[PDB]
């Protein structure tokens, strides 16, 4: 809302994927975004909910941004992906 949400990003922070301890890693994005008074790049690129993700996906890598998906998640991805995002 206050970030757009142009790309409604899909991050799973279920309870499965979560446990691998993908918290602080999805954190860096979490940072990542970094914003500017709504959004990384004063727009609203970011939208992020877990409800689509966690949705049975995992045996590949899944990021979703709106009707974008890409790969700005957690692992290490996250930081060369913001560019993306
Ligand atoms: S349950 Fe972890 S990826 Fe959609």
């Amino acid at each position: 809302m206050v970030p757009k949400g142009k790309y409604p990003i899909s991050v799973c922070m279920g309870t499965a994927c979560f446990v691998k301890g993908a918290d602080k890693v999805v954190h860096a994005f979490k940072e990542q975004l970094k914003i500017d008074i709504g959004d990384v790049t004063p727009d609203g690129r970011f939208s992020i909910d877990t409800l689509r993700c966690v949705g049975g996906c995992a045996l590949a890598p899944i990021v979703m941004v709106g009707e974008k998906v890409y790969g700005n998640v957690t692992p290490g991805q996250v930081k060369k992906i913001l560019a993306e995002y």
